[PDB]
Order: C-alpha cells, then sequence, then structure tokens
C-alpha cells in the first residue's frame, strides 16, 4: 500500500475548503489558543509613538474537517501539512501602523483530532502610549491587542494557551542585553463591542519594558558636571582680569551647544517634556546666575577712572568680613601726583571690596550647586 | 448530509466568477458604501507635503450572485468567505503618491441577501497641501478622495456607510497622543466627469489636524528668551572695558549657530515661511541693534588719546539728564604733567558722557523688549 | 437566461489566451495610444541625479478576440474584466532605475469593438539630466520614455491619444504647491533602432519643471545679508581697540560655519558648481578683505613704543584729505618726560594717519559692497 | 521515444504531493545536512544590537520519493526540477529581527537516490550580543540558530554537510577589504527542548568577528593628539598675558566639541561604555587640570595693585629652586614715586615666583602626560 | 482557420515542461549567451564597500521544444511568450549582497530555431573592492560575476553574445552626468571549480570606472586654501598685540571643525587612509607650526617688567640683519625716572629683536607654504 503520510494527506486534503471555517456546526465558535513569546524589543520610537517589537506567537485550533483515527493509517498521531493548504483564522494586533518582515512558515502541525498547531515568528510596528516624564528611567506600558479582524464572538473566540501567570513570567528568548528590559507582559481577556450583536473576541497583552539608564546617564550627566566644574573653576580668576566674563561667556555657549545637540535624542510628547529637561533648565539658570555674578563683579571694581569713593556704610560693612614762583610750581607737580594717587587708591578701594565680595558670592555658589547637586543624587536614589 | 458552511459555501461559489459586476441587470450600478475611520498620523512632511496615516476602512456592496435562502441551508444568515473568491471594487484613494504598507485582510462577511462586508486597515501616503504660515499653531485640512479607479458613475456609486454627523465626531481609535490632534474628518459626495459621459463616483474626507504646540515650545521659544536674557545681561558690562563688545558679537554668534540648527526643523514652503520666521528676524534685528549701539559707545568712550573736548551743547545736554634756568625748567615739568592730566580728563568728559547714554540707550532697549515681549504674548493668547 | 454580464464574460474569456498578441494578421502590429498626466513631483535628487514623479497614465488598445456584437447581449456595449485575465503590452519606461511603488489597478475596461482602456497611477524614479548652474532658478528639462521593452515597431507601435497640445498644457491633477512648478510635459515620437529590423517605437515627454526661489531665498540670501551688515557695523569700532580684528575673526568664523552647514543642501555636478557657488566665493573675498583691511590697520597704528615718525609725504598726503649739579640734575627729570612725550607724540601721529585711512578705506569697501549688491539684484531681476 | 529528461520529470512530479514530508515510513526523520559559507559582514548595529549578514548555504536531504534508476531513462543519474515543485524542509534561523532580501533560487538538483541539493544565498538580520567593552579591538561573538522551525526530532533532524574542521577555516568567498575580518564560524549540534516530546534539532554557527583598528584610528586617536599637542603648546604663553586662559578655554570648548561629534560614532551599551570612553574622560581631566592651572598662575601673578608681598618662606622655596617748604614739598614727590615703585616691586615679586612655578608645574605636567601616553602604546602592544 | 499566433502558441505550449532543462538529449548544455550594457551607477558606497548599478542584460539560448516550421503557421518566424510559461536558465551575479527592485518583464522572444531572447534591466547591488588610496581621482574595478547559481558546466555553459571588443567600448546608454564615468566593461570567461565534476560557467564583466574630481574640488580644496591665506594674513598682526594668538588659535578651531565637518564624506578603509588625509594632516601641522611660532614670539617680545638685556651675540647677530638734602632728594626722583627708562628700554630692545624675527620667520613660512603650494599643484597634474 502507499505509505501512510501519503494516504492520510490524501483523505484530509480531498475535496477539503479553505474558505469554510471548520466547524460542523455553524453556531459553534472556533476557540483560537494564543501564546505570545517576546524575543526582542527592536526600537521604541517615542517621536512618533511607534513600538516594534518581535516575538513568537503559536496557536492552535480544532479543525473538525482533519480528523482521522490514527489505526487506520498506520499509527501515525500527527502530521504537518502547508499553512495555505487549511483555513486559518485572520487573528491580527489592532494597534498595527505598519507591517512587519517577518519569515512566512509553510507548514503546521495537526493531531488526529484536529488540533492544528501554528508556530510562526512576527515583527510587529504598533502604535503605543509612551510616558516620557522621567525619560532615563521611565517604565512604558505598550498594549498589544490580538483578536480577529473579521469574525465576532459568535464565529471565533479567543483563549490564551498557557496560564496567565506563566505567560506573565516568561524570558526564556528574549533578548536582554538591548536598551529595554522587559519586565513582563500581561495578558486579559475583553470583548470590543460595536452594537449589541457585533461583539468581538480580544486579547491585550501588556508589554511592560523599562528604559536602562547606563545607556544615557554619560550622555546627559557627564557633560553637564563637566561643565559645572569649569564653571567652579572659573571664579578663581580675578575679576579685573577682564579675561574671566569672557571665559563665563565662552563657558555659556559650549554648553548652549551641549544642549542644542543634545536634544537630538532627548524627545518630547505633548503630555510634557522630561524632567531632565527641568534639571537642564536649572543648570542653564545656575550658569546665567554665575555669568551675571561675574558681569556685576566686573561693572563693580572696574578702572574706570571716574569712580566716586566707596560709601561709609559698604566700606565698614565689606572691611569687617574682609622763590614764590619756585614754590608754587613745585606745588602743582606734586598735586598733579596728588590727584593721580587719590583716583588710584579709590580705584583700590572698590577692588578690595569687589575682590572679598567676589569669594563671598562665591561660597554661596559653591554651596547653591553643592545643594542641588546632593538634591539631584538623592532623587537618583529613588529612581534607581 | 454535509455541513452547512461546506453546503452553503459549494453552492455560492460554484461557477461564480470573480471578473463580473455582480449584477444581474448591468444597468444597476453597485452601490458601494463606505465608512473612514481614523486610527493614527503617522506623519505630516511638510517638505514634500505629503501626510502618512492609518485608517480601519469598510464598505458594503450588494452582490446579487451571493443570495441564498437561509432555511434551506440549516438557518445560517451570514458567512465568511475569503476576499480573493469574490468580486471586489476597485475603490482607491486619488491623493495616492505611494502604497502603504498595511496587513492583508484574508475574509470578507456575506448575509443572505448579498451584502458583502469589508473591513480592512490601511496606511495612506497621500498627497495635501499644508499652510505653514502659522506653523506652531496650523491646522491642515487634507483631503482623501475615495472613489473607484475605473469604474463609472454607471457601474460603481459611492455612498456613506453612516451619516455625515456620526463620521464627523468619531474618534472612538485615535491615537491622541501624537504630534497632531483631529478634529474631525468631513465626508462630501461629489462627481468627477471628463466629459458628460465619463462620470466617476467619488467621496472626499476632509481630515482636519491641529498641531500641538507644546512639542515646540521649549523647541523655539526657550533658547530664544534665554539669549535676550543673556543680551539684557550684558549691557551691565562696563562700556571701557573692551570685552563688552566681544560678548556681544559672542552671543550673536551663539543665537546664528541656534537659528541655523533649528532651520533643519522649522519647514518653509512656496507660499511664505511661517511667522515665527519673521519674529525670529525680528529677535535677530534686536540683538544687531544691540551689537550696534555697543560698538557706537565703545566708539565714543575709547581712550584713543586724539580726542578733542566734548562740545559745549553736548556736554550740557547730557549733564543736565546724568635761577631763572631753574625756574623755567621746572615750568616744562609741570606742563609735561598738566599736558598729560588736561589730555586726560578730556578722556574723563567722554567716558562721562558716554557712560549715561549706555544707561539711557539701555533703558530704551529695555522697553523696545519689553514692548516686544508683550505684543508677542497678546499675539500668543489669540493664537491658543 | 443567464445576466448579461455573465454570459458576455462567459464569452470571451473562455479560450482566451493571454499570451498570444491579440491580433487576427500577426503582422497587424498592436498600436498602443498612450496618455501620460503628471500628478506630483515627488524628489529631484541632484546628488544621484534622480527624478521621482507620480503619474496617472492610461493607455489604449484594440483587442481583435475581445469583440463582440451588443444586441446579443442585452445591448451591453463595454465592460470590466481583470486586468490579469487579458493580454496587456509591455509597456514601460527607459529611463527606470528603480521600480515605483504604486497600487495594482485589477479591472480594464472593453468597449464592443475591443477597445481596451488601461487606466493606472504609477510612481516613477527615472534617471535625469540635472543642470544646476543656475540652482535657484534652474529649469530642468527630463525625459520619460515610454516604449515597449520587447516587442518591436513590427509588433506593438505606439501613438498618442490626445493631440500633443492637449496634453502639453495639461495640469487638471497636478499638486502645484510643492518646490517645483510644471512647465509643460512635451511627447514626441521616434524610433530606436539597434539594426534595420530591429527598430522600436518610443514616445518621449519632456516634462520640463521649474524651481521655486522662494524656497530657498531665506535660506541662502538672509544669513548673508547678515553677515555683510555685521562686517560693514564692525568698522566703527577704533583700530587701537584691540578687539576690533577679534571681532571680524569671529564673523568670519561664523560665517565659514554659514558656508559649511549651507553646503549639505546647495548641490553639485561635474559640468560645474552653481553661480550661487560664485557669489558666496565673491562674499568670501569680501569678508577676507575686510579682514586685512583691519589688521594692516592695526598693524598701521600700534602703541608699539617703536615707531620712527611718519614721514613728511605721508603725513602731508593724509592732513590734506583729514647750583649746577642742581640744574643738570633736574634737567634729566624734563629731558625724560620730554623723551616719553616725543614718543608718546609720534605714536598719536601714526593713530592720526591711521583713523582717516580707516575711514577712507571704509568708504571704499561701503561702495565696493553697495556695487556688487546693486549689481545682485540686477542680475536677480534677469532670472525673475 | 520522448527525451530522458522530459520522461523522467512527468515520472517523478506525476501524483507527487508537496505537503507530505517525503518518507515511505513516517518514524524515519528526513536528516538534512547543513552547509553554511559566510560571504560578506554587510552591518553590524551596536546601538540595536543586529548583525547583517550575507551566507552561500546549502542543504541536502534524501527525498525517498523522487528516485528512480538511471538505466531506464537513457542513463541520467541526476537532474534540476523546480524548487517549488517539490517537499522543502522549513530550516531557518532562530535569531531572526527581520527578513533579508535574498535571490529567489528556482531549481535544485535531485539524484537518482532521492538526494535533492539546494544551493541558495541569503542574507540575514539577526540579534546578537554585542561585547563593545574593547571597541576599536573588539571580537564579536554572534550565533546564527538554523533550526526547523515547526517539526521536531521525531521529523526533521539536522546534520553537518562538511567536518566541523572544514567549515571552521572556510574562507574562501569571504569578503575581507571590510571593517569586519571573519575569525571562523564554528558548527554545534544540540537539541532544544519545550518538553520531554517536544525536542528539536539545532545547529549553532558561532560567526566569529574582529574588528580592524585601523578604520578607527584616525577618526580617534588623532585629533586627541593634536589636541594634547596644543595644550603642551599653549604653556609657553607667558602668565601675565591674560590670552593665555582664553587660549586653554577656546582649547577646551574645541576638544568638547570633537568629543561631541565623535560620540555618534563611538557606542554604548547597558554592560558598560568601552574602555575608550575611559580614556576620553583621562585626557578631558588633563585638560581641565590644564586649565586650573592656568587660571590658579594668573590668579598668582596678576597686577592687581593690590598684593601684599611674596611672603618669607615662599619667597626662599622659589628663589632656591629658580626753604623747609621746598624740602619737605619735594619729599612728597619722591615719596609718591617711592610708593609707586614699591608697589610695582612687589608685583614683580609675586610674578618672578609665578614664573618658575609655571616652569615647574608645566615640567610635572610635561611628565604626567608623557607617562600617560607611554601607559597608552603599551596597552596598545597588548591589544594588537 | 484559427489566428497564426494563436495556433502556433497553442501547438508550442502544449504538454509544455517549464521545469525540464529543454534538451532533446540531456549530455547537450544549454549555452546561454549574456550580454550586459551598463546604464548608471547608482550608488558607490565605500564605507559598506558596496556598487549600485543599473544595466541592460539580454540574453539568449536555444529551446529545443520551442521549435516549429514558419510555413504552417502562416510564415511566422518568431513570436513573444510569456516568461513565466517557459524554462529560464538561473543565471544571477555572485556578487549580491541584496536584490535590485527592477522591472520585471513579462514576455520573450521566441524564433522559429528556438532561440530565445530575453530582454530585462536589472539593478544590481553587489560587493565590490574599492580602493581608496588616492580618493579624489580614484578609479575603481569592480568585478559583476554571472554565473548559473545551480546548473553546473554539464548543464548550463555561458558565452558572450557580442565580441568583447564591442562590449567593451559600449556607451551607448550610459548616464554620464553622474560622479562616475564608465571607463569600460571587460568580460572573461572562467570555469568555478569545487571539485573535478562540480565545475560551473563563469562570465565576469570588469567594470571600471572613474570618479570626477570635480565634484570634490570645491569641497575639499577651496576650504583649506582659504584657511591658509587667513593664516598667512594673520602674521601681519604685531606680536606685541596680543590678539594675533587668540587669531591663530580662533583660525585652529575653524579649521579643526572643517577636518570634522569633511570627516563625513572623506571615507576610510582598512588598506590605508587617502592621500588627501596626509595632505590635511600635513596643513594640519602648518597650521601647528605657525600657532608655535606666534606663541614663541609672543613669549619673547612680553612685556613682562622682568626681561634681562638682550646678550651681546643674540643683540649683533639681530641687528646685522634688521642744600645736600634737597640736592640728595631730587637725585632720587631722577634716579626712578632712570630705573623706569633702562627698563622701559630693555623691553623696546626684545620687541626689536622679536619684531624682525617674526619677519624673518615669516618670509621661511611664506616660502615652506609656497613649496607646498607648489609641490601639491604639481603632483595634480600628475593625477589629472
Ligand atoms: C463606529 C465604529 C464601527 C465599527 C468599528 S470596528 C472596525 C471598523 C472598520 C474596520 C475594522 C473594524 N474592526 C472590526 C473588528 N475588530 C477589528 C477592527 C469601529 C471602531 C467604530
Ligand atoms: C484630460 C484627462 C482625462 C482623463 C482624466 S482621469 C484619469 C486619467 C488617467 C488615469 C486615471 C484617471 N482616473 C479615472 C477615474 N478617476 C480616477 C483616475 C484626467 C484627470 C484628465
Ligand atoms: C548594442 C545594443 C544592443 C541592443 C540594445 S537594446 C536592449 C538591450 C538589452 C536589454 C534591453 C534592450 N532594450 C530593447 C528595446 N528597447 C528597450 C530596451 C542596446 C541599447 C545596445
Ligand atoms: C514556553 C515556550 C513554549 C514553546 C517555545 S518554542 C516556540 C514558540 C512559539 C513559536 C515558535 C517556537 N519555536 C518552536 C521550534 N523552534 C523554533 C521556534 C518556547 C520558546 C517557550
Ligand atoms: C567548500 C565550498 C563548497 C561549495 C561552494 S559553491 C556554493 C555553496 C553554497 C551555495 C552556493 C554555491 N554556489 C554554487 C555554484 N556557483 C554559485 C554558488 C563553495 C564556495 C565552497
Ligand atoms: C498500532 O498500535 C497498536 C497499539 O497501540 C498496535 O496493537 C498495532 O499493531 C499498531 N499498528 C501498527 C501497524 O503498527
Amino acid at each position: 500500500t502507499q505509505p501512510a503520510l501519503l494516504r492520510l494527506s490524501d483523505h484530509l486534503l480531498a475535496n477539503y475548503k479553505k474558505g469554510v471555517r471548520p466547524v460542523r456546526d455553524w453556531r459553534k465558535p472556533t476557540t483560537v489558543s494564543i501564546d505570545v513569546i517576546m524575543y526582542a524589543i527592536l526600537n521604541v520610537d517615542e517621536k512618533n509613538q511607534v513600538l516594534t517589537t518581535y516575538i513568537w506567537y503559536r496557536q492552535y485550533w480544532t479543525d473538525e474537517f482533519l480528523q482521522w483515527t490514527p489505526e487506520d493509517f498506520d499509527n501515525v498521531t500527527k502530521l504537518s501539512i502547508p499553512t495555505d493548504s487549511i483555513w486559518v483564522p485572520d487573528i491580527l494586533i489592532n494597534e498595527f501602523v505598519d507591517v512587519g518582515k517577518s519569515p512566512n512558515i509553510p507548514y503546521v502541525y495537526v493531531h488526529h483530532r484536529g488540533e492544528v498547531q501554528n508556530y510562526k515568528p512576527l515583527q510587529l510596528v504598533t502604535a503605543c502610549s509612551l510616558d516620557i516624564y522621567n525619560f532615563p528611567f521611565d517604565v512604558q506600558n505598550c498594549s498589544l491587542t490580538f483578536t480577529s479582524w473579521l469574525h465576532t464572538i459568535q464565529d471565533i473566540n479567543i483563549t490564551l494557551w498557557r496560564s496567565p501567570e506563566e505567560v506573565r513570567s516568561d524570558k526564556s528568548i528574549f533578548i536582554n542585553q538591548g536598551e529595554w528590559e522587559l519586565l513582563e507582559v500581561f495578558p486579559q481577556f475583553k470583548e470590543f463591542s460595536i452594537d449589541i450583536s457585533n461583539s468581538y473576541a480580544e486579547m491585550k497583552f501588556y508589554v511592560i519594558i523599562r528604559r536602562r539608564p547606563l545607556f544615557y546617564a554619560v550622555s546627559l550627566l557627564l557633560p553637564s558636571i563637566f561643565l559645572m566644574v569649569v564653571d567652579i573653576v572659573g571664579f578663581c580668576l580675578p575679576p579685573d582680569s577682564g579675561e574671566r566674563v569672557s571665559f563665563k561667556i565662552t563657558l555659556l555657549l559650549g554648553y548652549s551647544v551641549f544642549l542644542i545637540i543634545v536634544s537630538d535624542t532627548l524627545p518630547a510628547t505633548a503630555i510634557g517634556t522630561p524632567l531632565i529637561g527641568v534639571y537642564f533648565v536649572v543648570c542653564m539658570a545656575l550658569l546665567v546666575i554665575s555669568l551675571a555674578e561675574t558681569i556685576f563683579i566686573v561693572r563693580l571694581v572696574h578702572k574706570q577712572d571716574l569712580q566716586r569713593p566707596v560709601p561709609d556704610w559698604l566700606r565698614h560693612l565689606v572691611l569687617d568680613r574682609a622763590v614764590r614762583g619756585l614754590l608754587q610750581e613745585l606745588s602743582s607737580i606734586r598735586h598733579f601726583l596728588e590727584k593721580r594717587d587719590e583716583m588710584r587708591e579709590v580705584a583700590r578701594d572698590w577692588l578690595r571690596v569687589g575682590y572679598v565680595l567676589d569669594r563671598l558670592l562665591f561660597r554661596i555658589y559653591l554651596l547653591a550647586v553643592l545643594a542641588y547637586s546632593i538634591t539631584l543624587v538623592t532623587l537618583w536614589s529613588i529612581w534607581h
């Protein structure tokens, strides 16, 4: 006789119709069992709010036409037949915004009771809501909604292959060393409803992914810390040097270029910018405050050859915390030297005031950045 | 007997022709009812003027060959049959400039009266007219024109599934947290005409989308405001410092780099640049005016050792608003000191004039930027 | 009896062969009439010299096998049959460098005389010659060559559906608000020839597109004008300030960064760079000339404490256009003051010369940029 | 009689079923022999951790239905038949994250014993773990896992065509002049297991690729070396020039721009940044230390007209290693000159201290960068 | 009777098998004649070492089953039949690293002797070895290897349609105005061999393409020449100005930014960087040498108020090539003036030395850049 697989396949696929839903009684829906195993988080685009993942998805349903008695076919209990030869449910993801390029699986396993098993890998580009409020430490909760696109609850119902606890803790194949860490996938069944009669089976997997901040620690924190360090170094220049203000403005321009170039990576959304943006703005205010202090002190100590002398209150407050023709003609010589000396001494008194005030405002700025830095490391421990 | 679905499908699809338009009388057009549900605004490219969206589109038409009496087939009233087994109208969008990658839906529902229901998701890349005059606050009105590509009004006519008010206010599935907010989609029926006989059914959906400015507020307004703040800070430097002009030119270079880098995002069109461009140009004029004032005041107060003394009109106008050999040889000594002192005093008089004029032109510039800023916040309230 | 469309389609498509060219006499070529309607200029890549457009293309040919008498089929005069069921000529564009993603049109109209009408939209990526000599105002003349890829003049000949004047002035559907304005499309028929026998039908449409310069006016002209304005402002700084040369070099660095960033947009070709490049180089020469004048004047007026006094010719040319021990020991005091005063006066004389020469060379540079600017606006009026 | 190939193909492919696994006894698995020949490493994306390669992959299995006696068919021993006409195992790579665009091979060779030979080229985009710890010199070890997607060990088993030593040392077609050098590919057989019964054949090829550092030597090392050279040159400027600190800050800004622009190429991962990042940070610390030394020395030698004189310990430590009205009125003149001279001499003493300390701290910094450079060249020899 | 084309096609394609290689005797290989006509060089990616071209490729082979006597079919000598209806050899390019998007040609010409003619355009992405040693003037020699992927020499042999001299000089359709100029394509036949029996036909076309340097002359040479010009201008600033060193460092930073931005275009390879990189490094050394000369001269002439006087050897070498209380108290006044004057004169002597040495080192640098520029223009003439 002929081989068992040839006889079995010829018996099953003879006068078999792919278009008909395989039920002998049309009132019975084909319950399809869904299982999803996350393999990789290929991309998370916050600008377009799209998530590209790869999953291994296996489903099984009872085909009431692909049934046989194994004892009549040399005790064969299951066989593989082409996917395009049998009816396959139109179960797909609601959140699609594209089609994913994935290998086509040509065969499906069929058991002697009709239990067709369809294993396939598929790449999904799905629209998801991304909360970028705490960008470097954000936890994204994206829904993949498997449902029959056309058939209602009365034709195709969806159940879960494994128990929800098993699929929740499944990380057997996930590519872990990416930017995103898979926390869990959470299945939940519900019915979509257009009206009373048009109700659709639905299975939502809540893929939860946490961003790894070690990708971005160097990218954001290190340059800003450098800039603050150099700013703190810049106060050691004397206020009367004239280069100190140029130093400060050059540093501000550099950190502004840093902000501009970083903004191509730091994303944004309509709900609001990440708190990293707020801390960058606070760093900006700190640098602008340092520049304004430098400019004020430069205005204070300038050798402008016009200064009235320091007022008594200012002086005390600062220093508490620090032959007749020949005779008359020589008098003009000493008067001009005295006029220059008195003017020069006045400029020194302003310089003496401006030096210690530069020191005093350096300590306050030193403490202000110290309090700000300790506040940041405290909040980081909470996010960590 | 055989199962109802097998018998029904075999009866319907036997000697069924896909190429023929399913009408028993060829004079009757197949009225196709169109429904469009916007799911996401994937992209709006102003440079190329193309809009990429995703829609859920459902249509239904009466197939006069897919009719049966349910009482003869075990009371089955509707069944799903493959899309590629039956005639499907060639209804597509006129504004296509590409093909969208969308899932292929294999099945369609058919009721016992022949009412075929085709549900499918599709991504559309369509040419649209984008008015970028008020870029951060623009409201775009893009037309999606569903029509039968080949069949005229005498073969395929297009109606609307739901009432126009229902489709106008449909936001049940729209992904809202993107850059674009869907205001409404507006359906309108009209007939395209090549001649008297060649008239085509047409249904234009006017997708109206408003850009969310919170994406761009930080991107444009914040750096410019920073630059103006630093410019205002720069006036506190003394005019005779010599660094003030370097400060101003460095700031101008920084803001020019800001303009250059921002222009990769701020789009343009043949109709005209956005008013944001005009306000950036006005900010540019303000910075150039501040730089010119700095350069003029520096030219005024310079210690050039060549100045003639301040004219009487200028002085008043500004200050209203603020042994014989031994004897003759010593006279040369006091004369040279007097010559230096008189020259030094003249330089001081120019400095006294230039100081208050720097203050006076600082107040005017302070008020000019204040009036400009209040004007901007007033117009923003209207756009908001 | 059966419906007319079913009977007609069954009669036509029974024993119909798609592979055969539909002529009862094989000597008669199938004359295909071509019509092209430009819809959008999607992209013009000057770097790769490729033009991506979208067209609505309709063709019609006489199929001698799809003929019937309408009075025998309930007076049906035309019917739509699937495109993949009948012979379709292999007419495509010679200039292809890719395949365009375009919707597939499933049906074609067939009249009772056999006149098959095939309407289809198609995106074309075609190699074209782009003359970038006058880049902002260039008029590109790109050829789309529709021809039968395989069949010679003896099998497929190509004619034009409409008169050439009608297709020349066709702008009914063109998307006008893009960067490119369609001037006309010009059809011309010719025969390609490999040898005497192997001659091919050919129809060249000369798509002529003019770039809209309002896209680029802001992008190129405005920043350069700004830079020149600031350069003109920079001369007001005194030559002895020392900051003027730093101002000029900073401005030159800024405009060089402008040139670098702009070059990512301004294209180039082997024939030659656009004249915009030449005018940018002339602006570069103007800025370098201003910098060299600043450096020369700074070298002239420096307080170098070493200057020999101004020569008589230079002075006139410039100013035409502007007790014994006690006695001897006091003499040394007045001599040292005289030595310093004479040296100081010499430095003033050089400064007096350098000041007016700075003014004189400022007027010449002011006129040179004025002549250059008026020359540019004159040539712009010709291009406009 | 008919030609041998026609008769043989007609005999083989008559009543041949593609869906059945070609075994006369269904208990016998189809052992498929796998061979992989690497052709090119198209891309290694460290950001997404994906490897795109091209391979020539040949497989062979025994088809028990495609068997014939050559003496009955004119001594034909093998023939090519279309790939889509016979059963082909569903062997693919587990690590897929996309589908590769590769030519479709239409034919396969079949020998008279049934040995089908399938040669095909395929592009693979596979997820791989990339260790970027020593980025310029890293050796990546990426797994390509060929397995039957559906069939278990009981239906399809996988062996190796050639001996493992032959495939390990195979570089016959590899494109060598790319960025990556193929060290070896290592085959290893194992069984995947879902449970006791569901075990799958598996063949892992460990493609080992070493990056060529000559691509990146110029990109990273050369600019940093330049920056250090210029920094070393900058110490030759006198500390009192005032421009030295501006020189240092400008150099620091330039090298920071270098770091920013380079970071678009230097990748990162969650495990940790490459040691090149650590050496760049050490270079950053060196530049900041040089800037701080410059600022400290500038603070030390400033002509601030306020300095108390150098303390005795500091001085020694540094220098070890380097008519009554007329009479009284003239006394004021010499006193004022003495007051200025003593103040001027004090400023000189501070300058004398700061000069040699600048030299002394220049030698230490010269030795520190020398030790750092020699340390780098030593470690480079180990990596080389 | 029926039309000739219908009868002929029905006679030929009845019981015609596509899978069989069309030979009546299986020992006779099907000699396929190859012809390749280059149409465009779409892209040359030196980073990935891939060449994307477009070719018109025509092949012809003798099909021994598609033969007829024309006198029996109304004297028809050739006819077009669908490509997918007849056997087509699996000839493709070995160097594929992708699949090219090209139009599908549906028909092929068949003559009455069986000579099938297959014309088709195809885009090829092929791995090629790119020698970037002389990047702007490089001549690339890339191999396209047409061979039968599966069939050996015993089944499919490959010959050339035209004589090798005709295909060598073929430029009839090449798009010439691109970046690459096609010098020639060179065909050569060889046999690949796996073993003694498994030998494969092979035809290598050596596409030779020369880069047009006019694309890049402006891109590289012009900015560097500008930078050198400005550097030469910078020497005219006096050494004691203090701004000269700032000028030089700003220029160096600008040219470094130029190098950084240019490196995104100038490619690299493992064999070695292009000589343009070496000349850029030499320009870098020239700028660093100019900066070091400026810093040295600034160190030489500084008004540091500490200089010992110029040594006798240095001076000559440089200048060869250029009442008791009242009496004693007045003596202190002249002594202090003498002390200041002698110190001031010493600073002048150092300035006199440093001025001419700046001139002398300017001439040497002027000649060094002149020799370097003449050397470059000489080598350019050889490359040109
Ligand atoms: C008002 C309204 C009516 C029906 C729907 S449903 C839908 C609409 C178009 C295309 C497909 C569907 N679906 C049906 C089953 N579920 C998958 C998608 C909606 C959303 C609104
Ligand atoms: C002058 C003219 C004639 C006919 C048309 S129509 C058209 C033309 C080519 C291809 C398709 C069409 N269409 C027919 C039905 N509507 C969808 C597209 C035009 C625009 C101008
Ligand atoms: C020397 C030569 C011979 C023939 C041609 S033609 C050609 C060649 C290959 C593939 C296609 C064609 N074509 C035939 C009909 N026209 C469309 C393209 C040439 C150019 C040179
Ligand atoms: C818990 C668990 C169960 C089964 C698998 S396997 C798998 C799952 C879905 C789709 C395909 C597969 N495969 C089967 C044979 N090998 C190739 C892929 C896993 C991973 C976990
Ligand atoms: C060791 C070795 C054996 C065979 C080959 S050949 C080859 C291998 C796999 C897939 C295809 C081929 N080819 C056969 C005919 N020529 C085109 C490609 C090699 C390279 C090494
Ligand atoms: C099938 O299995 C049964 C036991 O399960 C055994 O008795 C019978 O012999 C088997 N048939 C064949 C053909 O092996």
